[PDB]
């Protein structure tokens, strides 16, 4: 699709087997999910936002699927306000920011 | 012009008559700028992130141009840790984000 940006740029993921939505960023670097349970083996990581740092679990080679998309990187697990869809997702299906 | 997302989309914008750098970023509902003078009548805004919320200077009806196209709009001025142009200017310039 070409997604206008009046609203903010939601799509349909899955993650761990659920279905979630989660906002397209392209000023996020890395992939961050709100707080669920993943199996796998993880390890700690901080990042940085604009109100400061949060903790989150970084999983590797997760298979995630973003609007029908299927991929595979890697996904940040943590408290974040908001599932946020970054850079090292939207290379792996081919987004373009248009203008 | 399409920017790829390998790296992270950075553009010269001209704010307050100078030149600065900032990240095209469809997660970011409003646009904000790092600490700088601006002339303008301003009034305190919270903003949130990841992290938290920061207080910011809220400009509206400000002149800026963002890769050679300009727009008049409201500009956020804060510590923000880098210059974020967000959705309401880049539906301004006529962005979108394609797959
Ligand atoms: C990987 C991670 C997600 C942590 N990245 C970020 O938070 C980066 C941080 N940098 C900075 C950085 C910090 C440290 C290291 N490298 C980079 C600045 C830009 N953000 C990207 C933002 O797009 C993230 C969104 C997330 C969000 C959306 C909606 C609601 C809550 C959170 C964000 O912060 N957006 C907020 C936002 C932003 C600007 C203006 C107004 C508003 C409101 C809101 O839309
Ligand atoms: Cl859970």
């Amino acid at each position: 699709p070409q997604i206008t940006l009046w609203k903010r740029p939601l799509v349909t993921i899955k993650i761990g087997g659920q279905l979630k939505e989660a906002l397209l960023d392209t000023g996020a670097d890395d992939t961050v999910i709100e707080e669920m349970s993943l199996p796998g083996r993880w390890k700690p990581k901080m990042i940085g936002g604009i109100g400061g740092f949060i903790k989150v679990r970084q999983y590797d080679q997760i298979i995630i699927e973003i609007a029908g998309h299927k991929a595979i990187s890697t996904v940040l697990v943590g408290p974040t306000p908001v599932n946020i869809i970054g850079r090292n997702l939207l290379t792996q299906i081919g987004a373009t920011l248009n203008f």
